[PDB]
């Protein structure tokens, strides 16, 4: 699954960001989007449960600029682990 | 382009029918797959412009089948014809 994906290390590229995209509702990815900043710029702790939703932000904004932003693969890695 | 694969032999995957979804509009698509009977059972000769439209239905519905229906890897075979010069 998606936030499972976003707890794991790999390469976006054509075909692994049709399939997370293919994974999750559109309304799911532009949640995860609107939280980028926020876990972006966290400050102190994060409780597991935070991580995991701090992921699948990190992951949505990899996968906004893979797209919105060029035509080229990039290795995508978990927030701060 | 779309209708340039459709006249080409390729293998439709994930990856393959994720270029393919992206590179047409969603409305240019189902307007193909709606073509595709029309194609499938037409009568006679076709001028290019047609055999051109009739492969891209078959992509649709290539397509089509590969997302709704099972989803299994499958080999695309373009439309071969008869021609008469």
């Amino acid at each position: 699954t998606f936030e499972e994906m976003a707890l794991t290390t790999f390469m976006i590229t054509k075909e692994s960001y049709c399939k997370l995209k293919n994974s999750v509702s559109d309304v799911a990815f532009n949640r995860y989007l609107s939280l980028y900043n926020k876990y972006r710029y966290f400050s102190g702790k994060m409780d597991t449960a935070a991580y995991r939703e701090a992921a699948c932000s990190q992951l949505a904004k990899a996968m906004e600029t893979f797209n919105h932003n060029n035509g080229n693969d990039v290795l995508y890695q978990p927030p701060t682990a």
